[PDB]
């Protein structure tokens, strides 16, 4: 049953199952009671503020829910199992949330979303934030402070497939896992201790993930995984990122540092936007016929080729990786940069050249590491991105 009470004068009992009572007024009147029953029943709090564990008139209530017109400010989370959010005229803060009580958004709501948990001291903390609406929803930022797991659910509730998205601010989160059946671009920004954003479980044709790492720890391992959906992962400069996309059309992208690449099945694009060292270089574990590789961001003089360029560099049977590399830099790249690459050791390696002698020099000239044999011989090139045929 679902009804909308004001200031009531009268004792409004709601009997069994999962019903809905929404409160235009925080306080009730005369005398003046609402008891949900029994079952799972939510409480809507059209008002400025909150604290119905502690008022007797309410009684038999599981959800809290901020949705209306009026609803705003500042709502004790006491004594509820769960919570959930809606429309609403303004920023709005969940106190004293007890351990294991998640949050559900159902719609966009206005001003930043703070949740300030019981106690947020120890190192374990969970947080289970759900996204659930029929079309795409702008959850806007929600706040968790001293929280260590993330656990986001994207939900769509019909068959139609969309993209939500949601500012995040857990600046001591050190995991994030997305689960559900719609996509998440996720604002990142200043999550810091973030080294495992886990959105694998994901599931639909366009389910699509967008992710950016905020970390900054010099030499950090970093685990970046998709899903089912085409989706946009970006490591760190300052990071060894391990970047996993699953089934669709995924990005992942290179800023820096030693990172391993899996675009899983489906065209995927490894967009190389930083030139690495010699040590610190991005692997691509499994390239294969479809997947490209954009080099645009390492065209440090000019723009690349434009041919289908396919003639693997060739040396002796016990040439070294530093002969390989040395070899394939011979050119001249001050004018315009050339790409070329080889095979060594069982690995794939492609060279942009960038310099005047034959050294391959570790600073402005770039290698990208291939597992395995892979023959770029048919390849072509895009505009400065090879297709691989
Ligand atoms: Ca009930
Ligand atoms: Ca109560
Ligand atoms: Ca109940
Ligand atoms: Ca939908
Ligand atoms: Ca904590
Ligand atoms: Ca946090
Ligand atoms: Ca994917
Ligand atoms: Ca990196
Ligand atoms: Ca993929
Ligand atoms: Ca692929
Ligand atoms: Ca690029
Ligand atoms: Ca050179």
């Amino acid at each position: 049953d679902s009804i909308l009470l004001g200031a009531t004068t009268k004792a409004i009992v709601m009997g069994a199952g999962d019903d809905t009572v929404t409160v235009s007024s925080a306080t009730l009147g005369a005398g003046g009671s609402v008891n949900g029953g029994d079952g799972t029943d939510v409480l809507v709090a059209n008002v400025n503020g909150s604290s119905f564990s502690a008022d007797p008139a309410f009684g038999g209530f599981e959800t809290l829910r901020v949705a209306g017109a009026a609803a705003q400010g500042s709502h004790n989370a006491n004594g509820f199992t769960a919570l959930q959010l809606g429309a609403t005229a303004g920023a709005t803060t969940f106190t004293n949330v007890a351990v294991n009580v998640g949050l559900t958004v159902l719609a966009a709501p206005t001003g930043t979303t703070t949740v300030t948990l019981a106690n947020a001291t120890g190192t374990s903390d969970v947080f289970n934030l759900t996204l659930s609406s029929s079309a795409a929803l702008a959850a806007g930022t929600v706040a968790l402070a001293g929280v260590e797991t993330v656990n986001i659910a994207a939900t769509d509730t019909n068959t139609t497939a969309h993209v939500d998205t949601l500012t995040l601010q857990a600046t001591s989160a050190k995991s994030i896992v997305v689960t559900g059946n719609a996509g998440l671009n996720l604002t990142n920004t200043g999550n810091t201790a973030v080294t495992s954003f886990d959105a694998s479980a994901v599931t639909g044709t366009g389910s699509a993930v967008t992710f950016v790492s905020a970390n900054t720890t010099v030499g950090e391992v970093v685990t970046i995984r998709g899903g089912a959906g085409a989706d946009s992962l970006t490591g760190s400069a300052t990071a060894n990122d391990t970047i996993i996309g699953g089934a669709g059309a995924d990005t992942l992208v290179y800023t820096g540092g030693t990172d391993t690449f899996t675009g899983g099945t489906g065209a995927d694009i490894f967009d190389i936007n930083a030139i690495g060292t010699s040590t610190a270089f991005v692997t691509i574990t499994d390239a294969a016929v479809g997947d490209k590789l954009d080099l645009v961001g390492i065209s440090t003089n000019g723009a690349i080729a434009d041919g289908a360029f396919g003639a693997a560099v060739t040396l002796g049977a016990a040439a070294t990786l530093a002969q390989y590399l040395d070899a394939a830099a011979a050119g001249d790249g001050s004018g315009t940069s050339v790409a070329k690459w080889f095979q060594f050791g069982g690995d794939t390696y492609v060279v942009v050249d960038s310099s005047a002698g034959a050294t391959f020099v570790s600073g402005a000239d770039a290698v990208i590491k291939l597992t395995g044999l892979v023959t770029l011989t048919t390849s072509a090139f895009a505009t400065e991105v090879l297709t691989l045929a």
